[PDB]
């Protein structure tokens, strides 16, 4: 039994989990979007540019720990996506890069083609510098085995991955696509390992659990928050990590932020002699923010398939085995006062700061409402909703790319099932991606949309206040929402936000865009002290 | 200042550097006029390239330092290339100086004779082969560049490769100043020395297994020192047959599985605490089955890292190490040798070479370090008494026999070496016997003839382009300046031996006639072990 | 209808004209040197060491214009034919290198494999810099067409290609090797090329052919002489180009070689307006030595499948395509006085001098003798070579790498049907390699070596005299030779070197070698000008 290749990368896709297809359409791609639309294998979503594809596919990917799929035509769709997929590959995200391309007896008629770099090939170069794995599926007899082999990698490794289809190759017969190359595991050096972690983790008089990305990358949220239970020991996730763990029933006590986080939970990181980096990026973002300088040297830290402590590394360890080898050597169970999250917004005629932004949502929370996915740009709207009650979170906490917000809430609403998603955005990443919005109506979706106005690129400012470029010109954002599909509304006191936020979820059909007006030099508490520091 | 060139050798002798040996071509000769001008370091002309990078590599490996091997581009470098990748798989400093085109040349539309496709090709095949590479076209970067290269080659103890533009020999420098430093974490050096010995303290049956990096790094007396305080037995790996030789207490024996004496190999891979130190893990030094070792279970330092517990500590030089272990450590039956040589009539087989050699050594007379190539001389030569012995033990390439003798005695201040070799092998570079006048030196040589490819023969006996005709070498020695005697009976054999050694001045070649189908126990138990593994 | 691999390669390199297979084992290449052995398809010589393996095959290659083969083993073998083989891409000569390597399931135990570079493929890496084309032939089901592919290469480009064979593949059963991929060439590109050469070379005053090593290459060595024949125009070879046309009915005037050639010739070369230069490498060695500057840029130049001229050129245009097109404009044809040849020895008490050789070689010449084909080492030997009457020349003209002389003279004379070939070497090359002469008694051939012994490496020493390093010893070779199988004998005077010469060639059965004794700072006429200029 054969089928058409672009069918069976789409039922390879959706074997893996893949709940939906994002894609923007080319000349070179159209063979392969008609495959995807009649087949309805997998959902296909259309969007305005692609920055916004690479970012919804992300959010998939991110919201469901599967693959998310991005489809373009070739160069100017798939060139046009290299940022946000650098972004998912710096985020441990796998996002499955489909794009079309030139048919294989093309460009041999002493013609440049429209869309190609200075070669043909030139697409596949750039993208082998942002994804793991890539192959461009020229030849109907390997195609099962290299689409099985490139979505293996994406999955082993949670990073994108390339798949370049050449149009003439979409409907050829192929046979279907098998299953992931095994990545072998040695289980002596998994036994070994386990050991070593669960003394040093016993031994310690201060030991703290620090979870990140591969926690939820990889599905082990539930298992870590039994790992740390079993432990009796606290939970504190990376910046980045910011909305891990959600849902165990004991939350973690907060987020790690160095000098610009809560005090106590910055000194019982800093201090700790059992710190355990779960899943985590060594990045600046994570940790150049600390107070009293960290000896990374000095850690327990599990990332990439390997193990880091007491000066050595145990190769080839995935986090699954090491977190389930903890478990098996643990008995069940048979606790530090949490980081207290602002609120008591007061709802009268004051100007509106970013920490009333975040008691208007926690107050509602408080009040009864189940919290809704949080989805942030980069900007004070991420370090103000660090201080934010979340039903998860998702930020370019590391590759810090703005853009990421909107299509990032767009992405996550398309398969969350009918659940609504907060987005929170400022200003200048607005006028980057927040336009995606127009296709809410088109997608089905309704998602809340807090964007943070203070006509300024304001992190800049605050890191150079003397300059003048930081300066942007007041965009009338709420008055646009309406061509735009949407309700927009535009509220400059906290007693309008507090009206504003309670009829966006009271009104559901269209994207609810919230405009608050904020003055420049007002930040979260959060985005404050990590420059003043 | 000073002229680069000057600079370049003053940066090698200050390393330790203790000759060049080398072939001069018209892109090389303004550096060969420093080099002879200068004398800084004394300059040793042999051949054949292949010599010039085999007796470089001798050097090395004899005194534990830098070898230096100057050629001209191209033709010369090129006709390197063998040799320099058998040091870097053996670990042995060999610096690749090679002439190049001046900065200025090639740009009036001409190829240059020596190039290859592109005047950068040669560059490329050495990236190949080295661990660090320079070409040397800027005065200005030299001196720091010459540093940085050298240093490599001392930390990782490989090959580097140094190209030098002719235009730029006599260029003014600075002097070169020290190695860039290979910093080392004390604390992951401390846990790492702290895991090793608790380690080697709760095994039954610890194993100290030396291999080249003991001999390249200077640690042999240090690892002497600390089997005694470990109270543990020294076995060496194939390719580290030779380490040890001085050592107060010497290396019970060599490993080589079904191949070697049962007792060692029973104990090395019975051992619940085998230390591989500074091993290569190669095919001859592990494949030699029996009890398939678990290279896993065993603790291994090598390559600046040590690996046990399924775990690596990165950047662990095997000096510190070492020391480090010494510092944990207060201070606290060998395999017998083939006797008794039955000089009568009988024809000689390879075991009866061996016997001969360690009758005069156990008779009085000082053991000579043995070089030795690859073929049944090699693993005759493990039954030998040495002080000390160099062979290509892992690369296997022939050619390697007596240009590396040429190359230890040419530093070896007075020290005679033995030098065993087969006929296939002498073929190849035996040859370069020629030299030894020239160069002060006289070598005693035995050369194994069996008009054979005899290791192949035995690997595919059905075959019959492993028969080779039979050379007279002996004849043949007195037109390169030496002397020389076939034998083909023991008693000639013997005979041959103590007159060889009893004269000086002009090498001493003994060609031996050994019967086709005859090859040492140890060899035929090799290749009887292979064939079983790939079956 | 299959075959095993390595039948099916050896097959396929006879269906291209291979001749005879030179090579050394090793145990990763027994299998297919057993493959070799017993099927007999390309005669199997093997030699001493790997240099002459690849100097014996690339003489082939020269001799019969046709591939060449050596064979080795795994990295001892292979790293050791780098010199020679960089040598045969320089001068262009097709040898096709085949190496046994480990088998594919091989490297996979944990241990590293005796011969192997830092990596497994390390080998293949540094072949690809000395040859335009290689495989691995690791896959049965694609190995008949990379055969192909890499052996047309060779034939196009007549420069070496490398092959690996995995040991475990050289049973495998294949299909039989099909013909070599087509390279096209465009019949009006030709044509128009074709029609601005002939109105070149008609236009110009004093035009010359000047013939260089494609012309054997691709076997044009009577067409050539037949379009100098009706063109009305004098040939000339270029240095590397000594040999060339040496059975045409008009011989070439002679050789250009600049200041240090015969001032007529270099006058008529260099006063050119009509400069022809047919498949030849634009070496110093061809054109540095010229007296008066040559523009390059004014002549007319084919050369790797493409001509230039009038500053402009034409891609893809195979030389015997343009010499069949150049002939196929030009009616047939309805004379410079030569160079004339050293003669006259004087064979008496006196010392002998280089240029004593070359009168002692074209006395008997003259006196009846049939020229042989000379191969010749790097060093004055080929210098004087350049005035000795032959019936072909093999000589590292542009490379310069010594050691090929004798393995060179070897190779050729195994495929030379019972003619002799005569070597000219000095005594540092013959160091180098002049030792496989021992193989001559197994191989059954019997070449006339004249060895030039100055005790020096004297063209060094004429480059820079004041150094003593390239002071030799005096070996004896001629009392070496009987060790080897060969008769030797050593002459010290211009009698005794006559005698020699005429023994020799009056005794077959075993080679030959004359060791004539040479003082040092005694040249030849052409060596010294290469140098006094
Ligand atoms: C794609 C990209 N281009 C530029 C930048 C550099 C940047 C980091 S933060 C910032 C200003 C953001 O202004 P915004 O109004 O959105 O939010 P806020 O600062 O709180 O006022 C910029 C331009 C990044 N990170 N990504
Ligand atoms: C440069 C190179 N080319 C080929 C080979 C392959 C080989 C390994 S063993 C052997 C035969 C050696 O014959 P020899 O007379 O020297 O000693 P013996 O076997 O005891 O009779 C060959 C050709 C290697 N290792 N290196
Ligand atoms: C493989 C290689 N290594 C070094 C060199 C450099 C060289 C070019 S010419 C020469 C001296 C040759 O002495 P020979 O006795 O053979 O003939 P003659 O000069 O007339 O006395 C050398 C060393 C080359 N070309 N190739
Ligand atoms: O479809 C796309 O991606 C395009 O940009 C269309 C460009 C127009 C076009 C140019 C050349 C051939 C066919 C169409
Ligand atoms: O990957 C990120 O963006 C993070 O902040 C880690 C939490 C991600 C996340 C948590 C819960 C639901 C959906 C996504
Ligand atoms: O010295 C060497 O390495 C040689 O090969 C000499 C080749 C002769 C030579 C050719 C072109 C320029 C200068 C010299
Ligand atoms: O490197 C080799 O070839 C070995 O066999 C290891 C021992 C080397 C060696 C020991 C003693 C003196 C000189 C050299
Ligand atoms: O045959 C060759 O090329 C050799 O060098 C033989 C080296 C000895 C050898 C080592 C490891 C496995 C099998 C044989
Ligand atoms: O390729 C070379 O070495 C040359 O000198 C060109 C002539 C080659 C050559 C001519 C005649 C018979 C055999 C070979
Ligand atoms: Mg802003
Ligand atoms: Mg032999
Ligand atoms: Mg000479």
């Amino acid at each position: 039994s054969h089928m058409k290749l672009a069918e069976a990368l789409l039922r390879a896709l959706k074997d893996r989990g893949a709940q939906a297809m994002f894609g923007i359409p080319g000349d070179f791609a159209l063979p392969f979007f008609k495959v995807a639309e009649e087949t309805q294998i997998l959902p296909l979503h259309t969007l305005s540019h692609e920055p916004a594809v690479g970012f919804a596919a992300d959010a998939a990917a991110r919201y469901s720990s599967t693959l998310g799929v991005a489809a373009v035509t070739y160069g100017a769709g798939a060139f046009n996506m290299v940022n946000a997929v650098a972004g998912a590959y710096a985020e441990k995200s796998p996002v499955v890069v489909i794009s079309g391309a030139p048919g294989t007896t093309e460009g041999n008629a002493g013609l440049l083609l429209h869309h190609q770099g200075r070669t043909l090939d030139t697409q596949f170069q750039v993208f082998k510098e942002i994804t793991v794995a890539q192959a461009r599926l020229d030849d109907p007899a390997k195609a099962p085995a290299e689409i099985a082999r490139v979505l293996g990698a994406a999955r082993a490794q949670s990073r994108p991955v390339y798949l370049e289809i050449p149009r003439n190759m979409v409907n050829a017969e192929v046979e279907p696509v098998g299953d992931d190359p095994a990545w072998p595991v040695d289980r002596d050096a998994l036994a070994a390992c386990a050991d070593e972690v669960l003394a040093a983790m016993r031994s310690a008089t201060s030991p703290v659990l620090m979870v990140c990305v591969e926690v939820r990358r990889y599905g082990l949220e539930a298992k870590v928050a039994e790992l740390a239970q079993r432990l009796g020991v606290p939970v504190v996730t990376t910046f980045m990590g910011r909305g891990l763990l959600a849902d165990a029933p004991t939350p973690p006590l907060g987020t790690y932020i160095g000098v610009a986080g809560d005090a106590e939970i910055t000194r019982l990181v800093e201090e700790s002699d059992g710190l355990f980096l779960l899943g985590a990026i060594l990045s600046d973002t994570n940790f150049a923010v600390s107070q009293r300088k960290i000896d990374l040297r000095k850690t327990i830290h599990a990332f990439d398939r390997a193990v880091t402590l007491g000066y050595h590394t145990y190769a080839d360890i995935p986090l699954a085995g090491l977190v389930d080898a903890l478990l098996e050597r643990l008995p069940p169970s048979d606790g530090k006062e949490p980081h207290a999250y602002p609120t008591g917004l007061q709802a009268d005629g004051e100007p509106i700061a970013p920490m009333d932004i975040a008691r208007a949502v926690n107050d509602r929370v408080r009040a009864g409402q189940e919290p809704l996915l949080i989805a942030a740009d980069m900007g004070d709207c991420l370090f103000t909703a660090m201080d934010m009650i979340d039903a998860g979170l998702m930020a370019p906490g590391y590759y810090a790319g703005m853009g990421f917000g909107v299509p990032a809430g767009i992405g996550a609403q398309c398969v969350s099932g009918g659940k609504r998603i907060l987005t929170v955005v400022g200003d200048g990443a607005f006028q980057m991606t927040g336009w995606e919005l127009g296709n809410c109506r088109r997608l089905g979706i309704d998602p809340i949309v807090i964007l943070f106005n203070n006509a300024s690129w304001e992190m800049l400012r605050t890191f150079q206040p003397e300059s003048a470029f930081n300066d942007l010109d007041d965009w009338r954002f709420a008055d646009m929402a309406a061509g735009m599909g949407g309700d927009g509304v535009r509220v400059r006191t906290r007693a309008e936000l507090k009206a504003a936020l309670d009829k966006a979820f009271a009104t559901r059909g269209r994207f609810q865009l919230i405009e608050a007006m904020i003055p420049r030099g007002v930040l979260s508490d959060t985005l404050a002290r990590f420059v003043q520091g």
